[PDB]
C-alpha cells in the first residue's frame, strides 16, 4: 500500500494537489498529480485518511445503552470489529428536535 | 455539545437513522429522527465523528521532505494547530501515475 516516495520524485504540493515524477513498470518517467482533498480530512485540527460511509463498510448498527450506536464494522483488511460511539458526544436535544454539535 | 440522552426516551437506530422521543424547551415531547450517515464514519474498523473538509479548514500546506504532507489545521474550538500527515501511507506508484489505494 502507498510509498509512491519510494520511486518518485521532484514532488510538491499545491493546496491539496500532490504532482510527482515517477517510475514506470517498463523504464522512463511520468509526471502526474492526484487531488488528495477527498481522501484527507481535518478531525479537530489533525490531517487524517478519511474513512468509509458507515452503512457500507458496517453491519448489525443498533442502539446499545441508551445513547450508543454500536456495530461490526470492516478493517480496511476486511476484518470485522466490534465498535461504538456515544451519540451524546454531539448529538443534542434543540427543543425537542435531534440536531448535531 | 450534545448530550440527547438526558432529555430523550425510547431511542431507536435503523440502519443509519436515529430517532428518539425528546422534551421540548417549553413542555410536550418531540419526536425526530436523524440520520448519522453524514456525521459518522468507519475509519479502520471504528466508529468516529467525521471531520471537516481540510482544504476549507486548513492552510499553509506544504511537502515536509519526501512524503510528509504539513499545514495548520483549525481545531472545533477554531484555533490553528499544526499537523502532519504521511503520504506515502496511502498513495501508490501505479505504473508512473499517483494513485490512492
Amino acid at each position: 500500500l502507498g510509498k509512491f516516495s519510494q520511486t518518485c520524485y521532484n514532488s510538491a504540493i499545491q493546496g491539496s494537489v500532490l504532482t510527482s515524477t515517477c517510475e514506470r513498470t517498463n523504464g522512463g518517467y511520468n509526471t502526474s498529480s492526484i487531488d488528495l482533498n477527498s481522501v484527507i480530512e481535518n478531525v479537530d485540527g489533525s490531517l487524517k485518511w478519511q474513512g468509509s460511509n458507515f452503512i457500507e463498510t458496517c453491519r448489525n448498527t443498533q442502539l446499545a445503552g441508551s445513547s450508543e450506536l454500536a456495530a461490526e464494522c470492516k478493517t480496511r483488511a476486511q476484518q470485522f470489529v466490534s465498535t461504538k460511539i456515544n451519540l451524546d458526544d454531539h448529538i443534542a436535544n434543540i427543543d425537542g428536535t435531534l440536531k448535531y454539535e
